[PDB]
Formats: C-alpha cells, structure tokens, sequence
C-alpha cells in the first residue's frame, strides 16, 4: 500500500515560550475518513535543545512525539517523524545554527545521538506505523561544504547507528540540493528515498518570501512556463524526474515527502499543474503528501484567487483538488 497524506507542523518551528501543539485529532479524522494514511511530521530540534546542547535533550518533549505516533495509530496513520532542523542544519535561515551538519564532528555526533534517542525511544514500533526522515532537504553540493561523498558518509553512518539499535526501523533519506536531486551512491542503503513535487518553483513558490529565487518573476502561467531559460510542461516533469525513476527501475523506493503550491498563483493555474504532477505519480505508483492540510500550501481554504471550497467532514475544502488527490492514487 502507497503512502498518501500530509504534512502537519505542530512542532515545525521553535521558538523562546512557544510550545508543540497537540495533535489535531479533527484534520487526523479527516485523513482516515478520506483514505489518507501518511503523516510527515517535521520538527524543529530546539523545541528539546537548549543553546546546541544536543546530549541534554529535554525528553519530556518527546511525550509530544509519542502522542502524535498514538493518535496517528489509532486511525491507521503512519507517522513518519523528520528532523527539520537538525543539529547543525535547516534549509531555512541555517544561518541561526552555531555548527555546520555536513561538517563538523560535534553536530554529526550530536545528529546520530538525536537519532538513535528515537530508535531506543521507539524500538518494537511496526515500520508500518513509524518511520524515520533522518535530516530534511539537505543542500546543493557544493553548499555548506556538503559533497556526496561526506552526505553519504553521514547517512550511512546514521543509518547504521538506528539499525543497530533497532532493525526493523524504516528509514528515509531526502534528495539533495534541497529535495531535488536523486542519490544513486545511496541506492544500496535500504532506506526510502524522498522526492519533492515543487518544480517548477517559479509557479509553486511564486511571491514566496522565504524563497530567494522568487525575485522578478513573472505572473505564473501553464502549462510551458518560461524559467531559467526552461520550458516547463509535463515533458519537462518527466525530465525532471528521471534520475528519481531511473533508481526506481534499480529496485530503489520512492516517494514524495512533500509536494504542492503556495497561494498566490492563480488557482487554474495551480489545478492545471497538479493535475500533471498526479498524473505523473500515479503512472509512476508513486505516494506523496502535501505540504500543508490547512494552509496556504493545503486543500483547506489555501487563499489562491479564483478558488472555492465547501463544506466537508468537518473542514472548508477545496473540493477540485482533494478529488485530484484522491485520483491519483493507486
């Protein structure tokens, strides 16, 4: 069975007094009542770290983990945790981290300790139920001093770590140059490798403020959406595509971590690009989980002009689009 769902943020990004939220039971009930059945939970390390003091974790925190796994099981949800922000990295404002993951001795060892917590934490846990996004979207090669052969190292190293404590634990490994590029070096590994569904950025990210690239970009239109010098269409999709498909053939899992479009792109435009990108991974049976349930990147009142949303099992949804989800799963 394909893994379909969401991401959920609840302890996505820290901050000084702020605490995780509880699990949203109602959204989770919408997911089972739906046919979803995948839960990404990226969080932020710090919401357990005080100043980098990765071996002093505050684990009480981690009663939080363990009541998201409960309430996620519960509706036959798996739940697949991720660090966001790990020891030394975060895609976003990585600036604020005082170690470099990709680098540094003390943030790797910091990592896999972080890591095998969990793996301790959760020994006996079904695979079927939990599994382990090790370190998210890590960056370009050439970034941060980030090679495929110190990524590489790392994972390996990581995945070893978990494994020797428990198993049986399924693990999942993000692309590089921020969920973009395959990883044939890792196909060996056993572990899940994670794609992204955000190309062409200049539509799904268009007036994202927290994306650099959006500067001077044009009104979003598709399909053949003019962008670096690139025409995008589904052609260009499956361009994209073939290395992740290419592993795929070699025996290699693939999924889609996450995937969607920001609220400021025409809604048919949004809707016309979604409906390639599905149909693409359906063709391909792949899975994949939207970034947002609720909010701008989600199927309940996301914001994009021109959309409509009604009523349903509890939430405002946008109907067209969660009709394409459910669509295009096999």
């Amino acid at each position: 069975m394909k893994k379909y769902g969401f991401n959920f943020q609840w302890m996505y990004v820290w901050e000084e007094g702020r605490e995780p939220e509880p699990p949203d039971k109602k959204a989770l009930d919408f997911l089972a009542e739906t046919g979803f059945n995948f839960v990404r939970i990226p969080v932020d390390y710090r919401f357990w770290t005080r100043n980098f003091d990765y071996f002093n974790p505050d684990k009480k925190v981690f009663e939080y983990i363990d009541l998201y796994l409960r309430e996620c099981s519960a509706r036959n949800i798996h739940m697949c945790l991720n660090l966001h922000r790990a020891p030394g990295y975060c895609i976003n404002r990585n600036d604020i981290e005082r170690d470099n993951l990709w680098l540094d001795k003390r943030a790797q060892d910091g990592f896999v300790y972080q890591w095998e917590l969990f793996a301790k934490r959760y020994k006996g846990v079904s695979s079927k139920f939990l599994s382990f996004d090790l370190v998210n979207e890590p960056p370009n090669i050439g970034q941060y001093g980030l090679t495929r052969e110190n990524h590489a190292s790392l994972i390996i190293r990581t995945v070893e770590a978990i494994r020797k404590i428990d198993p049986d634990r399924e693990i999942v490994i993000d692309g590089l140059g921020g969920g973009n590029i395959a990883m044939p070096e890792l196909a060996h590994l056993g572990v899940v490798h994670s794609g992204r569904g955000y190309q062409p950025m200049a539509l799904t990210h268009y007036q994202a403020s927290w994306w650099d690239g959006h500067k001077g970009l044009p009104e979003p239109y598709y399909p053949d959406l003019l962008w670096q010098g690139k025409v995008w269409n589904k052609d260009t999709l499956r361009e994209y595509y073939k290395p992740w498909r290419d592993l795929q053939q070699k025996g290699v899992n693939v999924h889609i971590g996450e995937f969607g479009c920001f609220n400021k792109t025409s809604n048919d435009v949004a809707i016309r690009w979604f409906e390639d990108v599905l149909s693409l991974y359906k063709e391909f049976e792949w899975g994949y989980s939207l970034w947002n349930f609720k909010g701008p990147f989600g199927i309940v009142e996301h914001g994009r002009p021109g959309a409509k949303y009604e009523y349903y099992r509890g939430f405002k949804v946008d109907r067209e689009l969660l009709d394409l989800l459910v669509e295009n799963r096999v």
